[PDB]
């Protein structure tokens, strides 16, 4: 049937997505927590009072591990983003931009995993309504596309985030000029920020219309 094919790749897409949000690879976490425990996790407390992000409690091992998990568990480039975040460390005058850019990843990661949830518990309730002939088969699709395109702007921009993150690693790597740590600052807010913070306010408001 075209309605129960659409509904089932819909549960099928939210399940494949859930599973790669953890980690899956035997990934584990360095003692200096990728050069942030110093830097990065230092200047936040957890955000999903409460601990210090880099702190050797249970809660904050779990936040962590969304920004891990943002970045697919790949080792190398967690690395390379925690050296960039120790490097800006460096001069206070950037801790806030440090701020800024962990919470914006953060962010996208717990949105990101709260509209999966919510996107099936959706897929439940209107089954249930047309199971009850409260709405029919045409309204059921109808809503199965509006929560798939929801779906896909979160993955969307989701990986937006990931895209700057990426593109960030490679030109503080290989541009010679974003050695020094103020300049390097000045860069990343002017080249990366809004993009970023752009990226993790779309998720959230996607999350917030399928709710």
């Amino acid at each position: 049937s075209k309605l129960q094919t659409l509904k089932n790749e819909l549960i099928r897409a939210i399940s494949e997505e859930k599973n790669k949000t953890q980690n899956n690879f035997g990934f584990r976490e360095t003692y200096d927590q990728f050069k942030m425990k110093d830097s990065a996790f230092e200047l936040l407390d957890v955000i999903s009072y409460a601990p210090q992000l880099n702190s050797n409690t249970p809660e904050a091992e779990n936040e962590r591990n969304k920004f891990y998990a943002l970045m697919d568990f790949d080792q190398y480039k967690i690395e390379q983003f925690g050296s960039i975040m120790e490097t800006l460390y460096n001069e206070n005058q950037n801790h806030s931009l440090i701020r800024e850019l962990m919470i914006s990843g953060l962010g996208t990661q717990i949105s990101f995993e709260l509209a999966l949830e919510e996107i099936n518990k959706k897929i439940e309730i209107f089954n249930q309504d047309y199971l009850n002939a409260k709405i029919n088969s045409f309204d059921f699709t109808m809503k199965l596309k509006e929560l798939k395109s929801k779906l896909n702007q979160i993955l969307d921009k989701r990986k937006e985030w990931s895209r700057q993150a990426d593109g960030l690693i490679a030109n503080a790597s290989s541009n010679s000029s974003l050695s020094d740590s103020k300049s390097l600052a000045e860069y990343i807010k002017k080249r990366y920020l809004d993009n970023m913070q752009n990226a993790r306010q779309s998720v959230l408001e996607a999350y917030i219309s399928i709710m």
